């Protein structure tokens, strides 16, 4: 009973988080094996933020210009190497908490979970989806860089997401573990903008069955749609196109509930042309759109 | 940048899961030194749910009927008693990852994190808050009986609460962890009403206290209020009073963003009384109360 926005437990990574120190600059990194992942921006310096030559940057720096501090012990950088955005340095010291771990690259319109880090130190932990303008609405302060998302699945730990800026809006951009920005960013200190956001239509969809599964019914009605008339109300509200693929993603949920996915398509058209007229729909006046459909089915039950 | 819902790290706790099985009821517990703690009507059956006599029950038990399993390793309990409505199972290996602990009763209005989990294994964390009636809006299935809800502060983890029950609406009640039941419940099969609920006003005020620290500035208005007149319109629309300790509370946050608490006040007043018109605050079409001050002082900077 109940539906929360739910991360997943962070201990796996909490074991991972170290300091990462280059002259002036701290930020966090991510120590596996004998390696140690971070965002290349920590070889920049004042001046050199505007618009950095990475290549050149590093070129100047050796091992031991990279302090590397986990917990109270300093680790001994043994060699180093950038891979894209990210700066990957070798430690002498495999760390001893390593899960079993991958790294993904996500789809648009996928969670994670956030463990924001200050200092190699876990803050808190907490829900994001990446949007379809490929930024996340975070929570992250100076000192924030190096924290990573991840998703965890039968104590395999897919990393996803490490952040490294924040956009003039508010929101919140970074890279893959292989250092490959998610959208059309850079690393530099500059004002960039994001492409303007849709809504997760998809998303909104698997909520409306949680919805349902937890004793919401006030929203559905009789009527039903074909997939090609609700994309054509999809447009108009700024929603992404609803694919035949995602209509099986949800067939699970649509089993469960009785409820044809076409006919939950009906109850999110007459919402989006009506509103909500004062009523809330898991506690929420909006329609919710950062929770996946395997979010739904791991959270709910029968 | 940025404002999000966000839980403690988790992983101090999870070294603490453990799963307790009598008879064929399996919950979860709380391995901390040598003392398991979970749940105690672990203990009851089919038709002892209704009313049943614990005391009875726990004397015709002994050690070898508790099952305790911490991952795959069995725990062999020597001992067993009951603290109120939790069990207390002494057994003979002493947690490894014990962390440094406290055990607290909690006000309403304060928030804890908590770890959901089934079968001794975590599944996921959120926030949560006790509301003024006792209860919490959480997210819990069957088996997880025996979730914990925590703070952690300089890695001292002070556990509030242990999960024990669901209500008729979807809400969620449990103890202290010397198994005292925040509010009027019972830990038997029964329908259990909570008293009316209230909005946590000190709570809302911190959340724009928020809101302008992170640049939503549209509520704000030149108007001030007293403290008793901001009293009246809160008990019209079900907000707990405010009292000059809460005003205190508030201190930090009015001196670093410049804003009264009584002129926040009537900022609340005017959303109260018209609305918010179709805007938002911190991506909200609702006024929030589970942030306390010190969690938006924890996660706001300058
Ligand atoms: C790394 O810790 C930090 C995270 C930021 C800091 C505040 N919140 C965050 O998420 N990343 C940065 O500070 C990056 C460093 C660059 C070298 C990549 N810069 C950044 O986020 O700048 C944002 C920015 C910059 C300019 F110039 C603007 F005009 C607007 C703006 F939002
Ligand atoms: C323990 O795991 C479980 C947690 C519940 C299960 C579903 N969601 C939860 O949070 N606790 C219980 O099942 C307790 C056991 C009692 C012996 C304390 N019962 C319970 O939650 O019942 C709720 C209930 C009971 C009756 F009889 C009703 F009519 C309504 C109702 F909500």
């Amino acid at each position: 009973s109940g539906f929360r926005k739910m991360a997943f437990p962070s201990g796996k990574v909490e074991g991972c988080m170290v300091q990462v120190t280059c002259g002036t600059t701290t930020l966090n990194g991510l120590w596996l094996d004998d390696v140690v992942y971070c965002p290349r921006h920590v070889i920049c310096t004042s001046e050199d933020m505007l618009n950095p030559n990475y290549e050149d940057l590093l070129i100047r720096k050796s091992n031991h210009n990279f302090l590397v501090q986990a917990g109270n012990v300093q680790l001994r950088v043994i060699g180093h190497s950038m891979q894209n955005c990210v700066l990957k340095l070798k430690v002498d010291t495999a760390n001893p908490k390593t899960p079993k771990y991958k790294f993904v690259r996500i789809q648009p319109g996928q969670t994670f979970s956030v463990l924001a880090c200050y200092n190699g130190s876990p803050s808190g932990v907490y829900q994001c989806a990446m949007r379809p303008n490929f930024t996340i609405k975070g929570s992250f302060l100076n000192g924030s860089c190096g924290s990573v998302g991840f998703n965890i699945d039968y104590d395999c730990v897919s990393f996803c997401y490490m952040h490294h800026m924040e956009l003039p809006t508010g929101v919140h951009a970074g890279t893959d573990l292989e250092g490959n920005f998610y959208g059309p960013f850079v690393d530099r200190q500059t004002a960039q903008a994001a492409g303007t956001d849709t809504t997760i239509t998809v998303n909104v969809l698997a909520w409306l069955y949680a919805a349902v599964i937890n004793g919401d019914r006030w929203f559905l009605n009789r009527f039903t749609t074909t997939l090609n008339d609700f994309n054509l109300v999809a447009m108009k509200y700024n929603y992404e196109p609803l694919t035949q693929d995602h209509v099986d993603i949800l067939g699970p949920l649509s089993a469960q509930t009785g409820i044809a996915v076409l006919d939950m398509c009906a109850s999110l058209k007459e919402l989006l042309q009506n509103g909500m007229n004062g009523r809330t729909i898991l506690g929420s006046a909006l329609l919710e759109d950062e929770f996946t459909p395997f979010d739904v089915v791991r959270q709910c039950s029968g």
